């Protein structure tokens, strides 16, 4: 009953309009996007096994027109396949248009479009950093809770061609086998510290080789040795994550065993960072497409 094509049409109708122009979908349409995508998320693994070619994107944080710029540069679905690493809402001015377009494409192209969970796809987080307020203003809190129920079902990681491990934050001192991830049950809010918490919040740190203290006030930091042990144990070549703002949109850490992607140019209007998107072809060759602010 949900008219996906009309929703997409209206959402894309603003590409070319003055940045900031809102697209106000009906409440029933947004709830449908949430309920239908949730079903698909639960129907697919929590640890996705994808194949190149694919375009991987980092944080978007409600910068809708920048999301439109990414698609125009990388190709609107289904021209290209996409994998987003999380943090779709909060901070930006248009989290609603942003998340709705993404859910809409997930429903429209369930086998060629994927979305991972970021720490901002968490109630306790998006309640404070913007999304809740945006829903309260343009719609209502009940709709916000519907979004939360959808987010609690997002997959947590993906492996591209058995070589690239993708997640939002990073590793966990609790992560020993890939099975541990695959066994995580949904829906789930992340109520306790531990594996899922770390996957959503950890960061690589240049100072320590093993495990360190995280300035975020949650989770930990991990060094090059930790990364090395992980990659070899699971026969992987690289970790692709997001979660941290980087100047060039992308940046390597842990002696190039990990790459961080961030796709929200000029973050919060304060940073003058660029946004980036990483393209991976069938020859498992990695390439970066930058998006200047
Ligand atoms: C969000 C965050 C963290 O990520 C953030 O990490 C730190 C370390 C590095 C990071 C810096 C980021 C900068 C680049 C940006 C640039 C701009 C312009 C603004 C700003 O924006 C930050 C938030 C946000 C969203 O914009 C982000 O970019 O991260 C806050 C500091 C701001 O100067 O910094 O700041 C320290 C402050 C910390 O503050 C909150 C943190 O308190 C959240 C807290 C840990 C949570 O705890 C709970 C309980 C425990 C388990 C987890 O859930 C409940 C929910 C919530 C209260
Ligand atoms: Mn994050
Ligand atoms: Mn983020």
């Amino acid at each position: 009953k949900l008219n996906i094509d009309s929703i997409i049409q209206r959402l894309l109708e603003v590409r070319g309009s003055k940045p900031g122009k809102n697209v106000q979908l009906q409440e029933n349409e947004i709830r449908g996007l949430c309920l239908k995508s949730r079903e698909i998320f639960l129907s697919q693994p929590i640890l996705l096994e994808l194949e190149a070619p694919l375009k991987i994107c980092g944080d978007i944080h409600g910068q809708y027109y920048d999301l439109l710029r990414l698609f125009e540069y990388g190709g609107f679905p289904p021209e290209s396949n996409y994998l987003f690493l999380g943090d779709y809402v909060d901070r930006g001015k248009q989290s609603l248009e942003t998340i709705c377009l993404l859910l809409a494409y997930k429903i429209k192209y369930p086998e060629n479009f994927f979305l991972l969970r970021g720490n901002h796809e968490c109630a306790s987080i998006n309640r404070i950093y913007g999304f809740y307020d945006e829903c309260k203003r343009r719609y209502n809190i009940k709709l916000w809770k519907t979004f939360t129920d959808c987010f609690n079902c997002l997959p947590i990681a993906a492996i591209v061609d058995e070589k690239i491990f993708c997640c939002h934050g990073g590793l966990s001192p609790d992560l020993q086998s890939m099975e541990q991830i695959r066994r995580i049950m949904r829906p789930t809010d992340v109520p306790d510290q531990g594996l899922l918490c770390d996957l959503l919040w950890s960061d690589p740190d240049k100072d320590v080789l093993g495990w360190g203290e995280n300035d975020r006030g949650v989770s930990f930091t991990f060094g090059a040795e930790v990364v090395a042990k992980f990659l070899h144990k699971h026969d992987l070549d690289l970790i692709c994550r997001a979660h941290q703002v980087v100047e060039d949109g992308y940046e390597f850490f842990a002696k190039r065993q990990l790459v961080t992607l961030f796709s929200a140019p000029n973050y919060l209007d304060v940073y003058n960072n660029a946004g980036a998107m990483m393209s991976v072809d069938e020859t498992l060759m990695c390439s970066f497409q930058i998006l200047k602010p």
